[PDB]
């Protein structure tokens, strides 16, 4: 069964995620189905063990 | 059964994770569905085991 | 039965998890649907173990 | 049974968790479905065992 | 059953995740379906395990 | 009259000064005919003022 | 009358000054006529001031 | 009257001075006439202020 | 009068000054009429003001 | 009067300076009339003022 093996070595490291910037702005969305995952060394897993499961991102919904 | 090993060495990090900045603005979102995670070693697992589950991310809805 | 086995060695380490910014704004939202984890180590972990389970994040909902 | 093994060592650390900013604004969220987890090592860990369990994270909601 | 073995050396690293930046703009929106995994070293792996699985990702819908 | 301004800042220094190793030797000398200054900050001043002054350093003299 | 302004900044220094070794040798010097000074920072100063001064290093004299 | 501005500003420096080093050898010499100065910044000055003055640096004599 | 103005800036300096070494060999010599300076910043600076000066420097004399 | 502006930025630096090496050799030198300054920034000034002045770098002398 799957191994995920990570292994780092750096001497530095910089890192900037996400960055959702507005002026002025209306109706502005970052959205994100999954996790946000924001490292030197970073990892993200995700397992859905089942039938019909859904994912679903939307932005942004607009009925009348 | 799987293994998520991460070894991770550095000597200097410097992380920013998730930065949301609004001037001025309307309705501004940064809708996240799993987990946020923010590190100089960083890891975010999530398991969901069973039929017809369901994920769903949305910035907004607007109905009538 | 999975194993998350993480190592993590730094000399240094500077972290900023999640920063939300507003001036002068309306209706800014930061929903995270999981955990916030922030560290020089960060993880998270989330198992959910059923049939049938919903994971449901927005950021805003308007009706009339 | 899983383990979550988490081993760190690091000389300095320095971390900022979650911040939430607001000059002149209305209506500003920081919901989180999860726990908030600040540390030089920060761990989360989260099981949900049983069927139709349900995770509902919402910023905000407004009805008439 | 797979193995996603990651080494990783580097001396230095500057990593720019996602930006998204809007002025004086209206119904902006950076929907991901799954995560988003930004790092010096950056894994994602997403396991979906069953019958009729649905992912879906859509920037805005709108109806009348 | 002369000025020794010495302005030193540092987060870490390791400093060794002299060593003198011998094994199964003979007749091993370190002569130094000033001071011996060892530190993270380290300063020698010597002034001679005078006329027909002598400084002589000699590791060793073997007459018959 | 002279300066000798000296401003320094590390964050990190290793030094090793000077090393005098020997295995199964014999009649090693390591004769210095002046200071010996060992530092992140590391500073000698020498003023002789007369007429007809003698400076004379000199590792060994062997007379018969 | 002179000035000596010495500025440094560095992350890291290693140095290593001076190294003698002998195996089954004999008359072996490092005779250095001024300082030893060695660091992360190092600076060595020396002024002779007269007539006649002399400097005589020599590794070994062998009359008979 | 003289000014003697050294400006440095580096990120990382590895710095080997004097090394001598002999194996099975006689009458080695490293004679240095001034001084040694070493450092990821070095300065040597010798003033010698005056008539009928003598700087003389010689590894080995061997007379009869 | 004159200047010596040394003004220098480096990201990296490795310098070696004099090496002498022997095996089973006789009489090696390695005779240096002024300094040795070895650095990632190196500055060597020697001033002689006067009339007459001699400067003799002799590497051996064998008389009979
Ligand atoms: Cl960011
Ligand atoms: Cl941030
Ligand atoms: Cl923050
Ligand atoms: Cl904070
Ligand atoms: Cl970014
Ligand atoms: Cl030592
Ligand atoms: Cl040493
Ligand atoms: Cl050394
Ligand atoms: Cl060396
Ligand atoms: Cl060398």
């Amino acid at each position: 069964e799957g191994v995920l093996y990570v292994g780092s070595k750096t001497k530095e490291g910089v890192v900037h995620g996400v960055a959702t910037v507005a002026e002025k702005t209306k109706e502005q969305v970052t959205n994100v189905g999954g996790a946000v995952v924001t490292g030197v060394t970073a990892v993200a897993q995700k397992t859905v063990e089942g039938a019909g499961s859904i994912a679903a991102a939307t932005g942004f919904v607009k009925k009348d």
